[PDB]
């Protein structure tokens, strides 16, 4: 019984591995490019815009979609066009031409994740669901982190027309591998299905109050993590007076510390939640998810303070690292809250609308931050920012009790 999960959780990984290699295979290839046809920094910006908006309507859209057809042919499907689109791009020559392929590409990259989510409830029990969940996340993590050693070292030996060529017939052939393997429910192998503890409906699953306090968490947290992430180095720069090479590190080791804390996030909520009772009302992870926003908070009011002109690089590293540790948890909580707690035929839309919410949540600290510190000052604006993240905790932790089942009220 453990050998269908053991081959089904191998193609998800390979194949949502290849799908963030050649998504982000054009940045990986730049030189070649750059030093092949004289492109300016407005037409990169243009194609990197254009990927950008095609992935965030097709994230929508491939949710919406994905909360009715199966999975297996969907997921399948969109490896193969993204393999197609890639191979398509080894022949482009004229800016136009390069960015409609990659509006295609960004269209083909929203049918990843909401399959392999509906396949992972669907074959995992709840007492290993988050810890899975995070494990096949991280593998958008080492792509990334592997991509440009490989690309570089193949584009040492050869042009990127043979580069991209190559990647998009390993897509080709990975996704008829994953068509093959991939089950969708355990009934269609012959084995017996879970028995979860009169359908639920749209109209009665958007007037919950648990979604609404989701997509305002969610918007938050994201919100938060984005300006902290883009405006630390320029914080630590202008005003604190330290070095590049600092901020290089500080980076780092956020990203690493963002790693290892999605990762304990998940573990620790699946033991709590095996561990923990059932009932209608709360939620197991709750406890977790208001740890790690109360390291937030405490984490942004110690490097606005104590932080000073005359301070060790060690406190630095440990505060960053603490900020990426608090940061990248709850955003994995609230992803593995929304899809598990949704009715089962429903489980995409939720995803969805928190994803939607994601997005405004991520435009919300761009440019009207930046007007911010550049009218009064870089940390007036953490300050503000820091007020919001606590007043949003606080409000989050008045309203643990709410009823979190959506859908039917029985
Ligand atoms: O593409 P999506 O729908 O945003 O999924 C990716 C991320 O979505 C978030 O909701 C999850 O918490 C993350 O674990 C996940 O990595």
């Amino acid at each position: 019984y453990g050998y269908y999960r053991t081959v089904i959780f191998s193609a998800m990984f390979g194949g949502y591995s290849l799908y963030y290699f050649n998504r982000k295979t054009f940045s990986f290839v730049m030189p070649s490019l750059v030093e092949e046809i004289p492109l300016d920094k407005d037409d990169l910006g243009f194609i990197t815009s254009s990927q950008s908006a095609a992935y965030a309507i097709s994230k929508f859209v491939s949710g919406v979609l994905s909360d009715q057809m199966s999975a297996r042919w969907l997921f399948s499907s969109g490896l193969l066009l993204v393999g197609l689109v890639n191979i398509f791009f080894a022949w482009s020559s004229t800016v136009p031409v390069f960015a409609a392929l990659w509006f295609l590409n960004g269209l083909a990259q929203g049918l990843g994740w909401p399959p392999c989510g509906k396949v992972l409830r669907k074959w995992f029990e709840p007492s290993q669901f988050g810890t899975w969940w995070a494990i096949l996340s991280t593998s958008m993590n080492l792509a990334g982190g592997l991509g440009p050693i490989l690309a570089t070292i193949l584009a040492q030996s050869y042009s990127w027309r043979s580069t991209l060529a190559l990647s998009g017939a390993l897509c080709v052939v990975v996704s008829f591998l994953c068509l093959l393997l991939i089950h969708n429910e355990p009934a269609d192998v012959g084995l017996r299905n879970l028995d979860p503890m009169e359908e639920s409906t749209l109209q009665e699953l958007l007037l919950s109050p648990y979604l609404w306090v989701l997509s305002t968490g969610y918007l938050v947290v994201f919100g938060v993590k984005t300006c902290c992430t883009d405006w630390g180095q320029f914080f630590l720069i202008q005003e604190k007076g330290q070095s590049a090479l600092v901020g290089s590190s500080y980076m780092s080791a956020l990203e690493v510390g963002g790693l290892v804390g999605s990762i304990a996030a998940g573990y620790l909520s699946d033991r709590a939640m095996a561990k923990a009772g059932l009932s209608n009302y709360g939620n197991p992870r709750h406890g977790l998810l208001l740890f790690m926003m109360a390291g937030m908070t405490v984490s942004m009011y110690l490097f606005r303070v104590t932080v000073t002109s005359d301070s060790p690089k060690l406190w630095i590293l440990v505060l960053g690292a603490v900020f990426g540790f608090s940061s990248y948890g709850p955003i994995a909580l609230f992803g593995v809250i929304a899809n598990e707690s949704a009715p089962p035929n429903l489980c995409g839309t939720s995803h969805a609308i928190v994803g939607l919410m994601a997005n405004v949540g991520g435009f919300l600290a761009g440019l009207p931050f930046s007007t911010i510190a550049k009218h009064y000052s870089w940390s007036t604006a953490f300050w503000v920012a820091e007020v919001i993240c606590a007043a949003s905790t606080a409000a989050f932790f008045l309203l643990r009790n709410i009823r979190t089942k959506m859908g039917r009220v029985s």
